């Protein structure tokens, strides 16, 4: 009837003689009450993907921004964004009221991440996370905690750990949430009692709660383009200068900056020249989702493009 299989201490597969996997299995049993044998049967099925290890290692004015921008802001993309927006308008409006996060931001995020559920990932999450946990010393501790949370997530949502697919880093669903983002930020916005990252309505609320959690200020400006040039000052979303300093570099806000006394100096390579922007706090909040100036500007502008295509 019952098969304890205590004597089956050594598993097969790609992580068969892996010290890191054996340590992991011990932590899950001890700390979470997992059954060693059941876990071994799972991890023995996990694959060591060289592509995942190669991709994590892989990570003027020549028109940099334009090449990045046109990867997302195209007629076909803006049109699908309109459809997704109108289809999930109730969830989008409800998220605005509860979280203060606007529709165009959530639409832009889901748009750039998975093109609205069209490109969600083809790699099994266990393979990716197990590969980066047991064969990648550089980020092994970070990905171990992600595999840990993933296993617990698959247990809490009654998911079979092997049926779930996503990115090469183990990101999941419409919003490409990492296992730790699911734990800390995902919410049951659809109200069915479950938190599905692959459910459009849950994805919307979770992306909204993520933003609020990271300080998104309702109605506050995201960024404001500047008149003038400032080649002497360093730039990017991590920079920090006062409005007085920026003004001294020869800049001025194309729109009133409110009460803001500081901003980051963003610079977009528009081919013919450089375009400077006053990066406000809401812009930074976007980068907390994906640490990149280009990402954040692409998310915002994509949402803006879709906002206009609905107006018409
Ligand atoms: C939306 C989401 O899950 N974003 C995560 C973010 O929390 C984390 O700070 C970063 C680590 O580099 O990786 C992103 O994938
Ligand atoms: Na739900």
């Amino acid at each position: 009837m019952v098969e304890p299989q205590h004597n089956v201490m050594q598993m097969g597969g790609d992580f068969a003689n892996n010290p890191n996997a054996q340590q992991f299995i011990d932590k899950m049993v001890n700390k979470h009450g997992f059954d060693r044998q059941q876990l071994q049967e799972i991890l023995s099925q996990a694959k060591r993907l060289d592509s995942v290890l190669r991709l994590m290692d892989n990570q003027g004015p020549n028109g940099a921004w334009l090449r990045y921008r046109k990867k997302f802001i195209t007629p076909d993309n803006v049109q699908n964004g309109v459809v997704f927006w109108n289809q999930y308008e109730d969830a989008l409006n409800r998220a605005w009221q509860v979280y203060g996060v606007p529709p165009e931001i959530i639409v832009g995020i889901i748009g750039v991440e998975t093109r609205w559920g069209r490109v969600m990932g083809k790699t099994r999450i266990l393979d990716a996370l197990a590969t980066l946990s047991f064969n990648y010393p550089r980020r092994a501790e970070y990905f171990s905690g992600e595999l840990e949370t993933f296993l617990l997530m698959a247990r809490d949502e009654q998911d079979d750990p092997l049926n779930l697919k996503g990115s090469f880093a183990g990101a999941m669903g419409y919003g490409q949430f990492m296992p730790s983002s699911y734990k800390q930020y995902a919410v049951d916005f659809s109200g069915d009692g479950h938190i599905n990252l692959w459910d459009p309505v849950d994805a919307i609320g979770s992306v909204a709660n993520y933003f609020k959690a990271h300080g998104w200020v309702k109605g506050d400006q995201v960024a404001v383009m500047a008149n003038g040039q400032a080649p002497g000052l360093p730039n990017g979303f991590k920079t920090k200068y006062s409005i007085s300093q920026l003004a001294a570099a020869g800049l001025t806000p194309q729109q009133p900056l409110g009460n803001h006394q500081q901003a980051s100096l963003l610079r977009l390579d528009v081919g013919t020249g450089y375009q400077y922007w006053y990066g406000l706090p809401n812009f930074y909040t976007i980068t907390r989702y994906n640490h990149s100036t280009h990402y954040a500007m692409a998310v915002w502008q994509l949402g803006q493009a879709v906002a206009l295509a609905r107006v018409q």
